[PDB]
């Protein structure tokens, strides 16, 4: 049944995500405090960077849970998270620097917390946004439990920044969530809305100046509107562009389930799940998959399939993603959540086709909670939704592992292992299924549209945020529910650890990058037979050398990085030797060692 795969895999994906926070996850062991690895992938694909949107897309998960029930280990991670955004926002990088706010819409960067230099499609401005919501998420709970002191020293300099940019940057174009398309992006739109919303509350609620946010957020919703296509029935995911796709995305899917606030009931401005344009979009972009998969082959109309991102998608052939398959449960379980709770559905003209699919032949009208039509809608799209989780079920392997796609054909695990988002989405997915819903972040009239609209922005100022430190113990007040800390589930100790070493070092043509050291495994210092590297990932402004040794457990090992020239010259980097202590941890089996040449 659903219910036996979501008791199952609920343990492992809950582990599975905290193993790819830093400094102490099990699969991103020695990475910086508060970091969190995209997937612990580094060849093929490498996803071993952080970005700014999987990481706060994490992250409100991880606060939504603890504001649910009080957990100190979740609250550790939390507030570390939300320090290293102080070493992040201050860094200045290929999109810009703090000083105008351009370097806060890049994309990526290094788990040590350092730019990343390469070509990328950057910037992405759904970054600040995600990353303000996320913040914006913890300071409520401090405030409710009379930590208001620590929002505005340590997070609201962190938020400032973040909304400023928003503010002024908005009505830019940019990449959109996938980092292929330039343009104006459904996903972007609606997370800056959202954003400028609730940093304007806070604001309020701090006595900081928000005006500037409350002003523009109306001109954000207005914009919102354009990504409608009437005679389709569909969010046109991407605009003021000209790629040549259909814009059916999953990226509309995700929006509606990220922006969901039961309060707002059914509102089809802000593209609630229950709304009837979301529902529309949500038939419209699950029918775009139906034909095209081999593993959708024989599921009838009515039923449901395994979801990509989008149809035109070539991404390792374009296949389908855990993560989209359980958005599309998920914006379905949030229908009936508001379904339940006011009594009552509304089918439209609009909604009619994604309703007729599911319930033969019923029209237009609204339907109250005491009649058969409503127990027969909520039936129908309960076991819908449930068949989303199930067509993803049958594709996870038997150790609960997601990967970001599943072969459209065979079904088989494909590109980055361990996703973080993956795990996060199907926690998500299964709150949703329980009712358990996040904290509002809108009032009725962060819904009303204004009657014309105009690329309205504001020039923010932006300063280096320095509070790096919480006070200790900001526990909960009585009353509020509250548990133990979280604790891993147990491994064994390994007596051997593959070891990644990941070096950027410039060479040129014919040189070769090799790792000496004191372990027989790396050559007791032997030129000869020191470890090669390989420039699968080289490229010449993001000059990456990687390559694996296993060494023992608990073992201190000292290093060097060798450049050995075509005439088998060597040279070695200048001291002092790298050292290393090898973990000894209960499940740490593989480590990313991220060095630099040193010259
Ligand atoms: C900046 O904001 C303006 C105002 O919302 C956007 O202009 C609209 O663009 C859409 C799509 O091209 C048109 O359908 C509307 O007619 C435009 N309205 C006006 C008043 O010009 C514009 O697209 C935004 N640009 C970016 C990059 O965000
Ligand atoms: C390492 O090599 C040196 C030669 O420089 C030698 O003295 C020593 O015996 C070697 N150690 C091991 C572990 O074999
Ligand atoms: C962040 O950094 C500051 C110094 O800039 C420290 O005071 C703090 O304890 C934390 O390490
Ligand atoms: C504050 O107090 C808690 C106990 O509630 C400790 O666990 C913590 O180390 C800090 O001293
Ligand atoms: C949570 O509990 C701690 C005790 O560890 C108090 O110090 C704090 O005021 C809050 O009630
Ligand atoms: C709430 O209560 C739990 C146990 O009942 C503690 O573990 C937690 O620290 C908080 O005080
Ligand atoms: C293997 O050994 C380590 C010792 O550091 C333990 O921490 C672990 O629980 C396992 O027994
Ligand atoms: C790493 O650091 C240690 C410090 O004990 C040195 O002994 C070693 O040579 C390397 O620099
Ligand atoms: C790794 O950690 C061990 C234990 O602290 C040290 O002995 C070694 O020098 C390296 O720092
Ligand atoms: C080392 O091995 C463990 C399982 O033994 C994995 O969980 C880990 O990802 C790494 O490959």
């Amino acid at each position: 049944s659903v219910d036996d795969f979501i008791s199952t895999e609920t343990p492992i994906a809950l582990n599975n995500l905290l193993c790819n926070v830093g400094p102490d996850g099990c699969r991103a062991f020695g990475t910086s405090a508060g970091a969190v690895i995209a997937s612990p992938s580094t060849i093929d694909p490498d996803y071993y960077y952080m970005w700014t949107r999987d990481s706060a897309l994490v992250f409100k998960n991880l606060i939504d849970r603890f504001t649910e029930t009080y957990d100190a280990g979740l609250q550790r991670r939390i507030e570390q998270y939300i320090t290293a955004q102080v070493t992040l926002q201050g860094l200045s990088n290929p999109s810009g620097s703090l000083a105008d706010g351009s370097g806060l819409g890049e994309p990526k960067f290094e788990l040590t917390l350092k730019p990343f230099t390469g070509n990328w499609g950057r910037p992405q401005r759904d970054g600040p946004a995600l990353r303000a919501i996320a913040l914006i998420g913890y300071s409520k709970w401090l405030i409710n439990n009379n930590y208001q002191s620590t929002v505005s020293n340590v997070i609201w300099p962190i938020v400032r920044n973040d909304l400023n940019y928003v503010a002024q940057y908005w009505n830019q174009t940019g990449f959109d969530l996938w980092e292929e398309v330039n343009g104006s992006s459904f996903f972007t739109v609606a997370n800056q809305h959202r954003a400028l919303v609730e940093g304007a509350t806070l604001a309020a609620t701090l006595g900081q100046s928000g005006s500037a946010y409350s002003s523009v957020a109306p001109q954000v919703l207005c914009f919102l509107q354009r990504f409608w296509v009437s005679s389709g029935g569909y969010v046109d995911s991407n605009i003021n562009t000209n790629e040549g796709r259909t814009g059916k995305d999953v990226n509309s899917v995700l929006t509606s389930i990220h922006t969901f606030d039961p309060n707002l009931g059914c509102d089809a401005g802000t593209f609630q799940p229950c709304s009837d344009k979301a529902l529309s979009n949500l038939k419209v972009v699950v029918d775009s998959f139906r034909s095209i998969y081999g593993v959708n082959k024989g599921i009838p109309a009515g039923a449901a399939v395994a979801i990509g991102r989008y149809a035109e998608d070539v991404y390792y052939n374009g296949n389908p993603w855990y993560l989209a398959t359980f958005a599309a449960a998920e914006q379905l379980y949030d229908a009936i959540y508001v379904w339940k709770k006011t009594g009552s559905i509304t089918v439209t003209a609009t909604s009619l086709a994604f309703f007729q699919e599911l319930v033969p032949g019923v029209t237009a009208g609204t339907y109250s909670s005491s009649s058969s039509t409503f127990t027969n809608i909520i039936n129908a799209v309960s076991t819908y939704a449930d068949g989303f989780l199930s067509e993803a079920a049958k594709y996870v392997p038997a150790d609960g592992s997601l990967a970001e796609q599943f072969d459209r054909n065979s079904g088989t695990p494909l590109s980055a292992l361990h996703l973080t988002w993956s795990y996060a989405s199907f926690l998500t997915a299964t709150a949703r299924r329980a009712g358990i819903v996040p904290p509002s972040w809108a009032n009725s009239s962060a819904s009303t549209i204004p009657s014309t609209c105009s690329g309205a922005s504001v020039v923010g100022s932006y300063s280096r945020p320095t509070a790096t430190s919480f006070p200790p113990s900001q526990t909960p007040k009585p009353g509020v529910p509250s548990g133990t800390p979280y604790t891993p589930l147990p491994c064994a100790t390994p007596t051997s650890v593959a070891v990644t070493f990941h070096e950027l070092v410039s060479t040129q043509f014919g040189q070769t990058v090799k790792v000496a050291g004191n372990a027989a495994a790396l050559g007791n210092w032997s030129t000869s037979a020191a470890v090669a590297l390989d420039a699968v990932n080289y490229a010449d402004n993001h000059p990456l050398w990687i390559g694996t040794v296993n060494l023992e457990a608990g073992d201190v090992v000292e290093y060097k990085y060798i450049n050995v020239g075509q005439d088998g010259s060597v040279t070695w980097e200048s001291d002092p030797n790298h050292t290393y202590t090898v973990p000894a941890v209960a499940c740490v089996t593989q480590v990313v060692k991220e060095d630099t040449w040193q010259s």
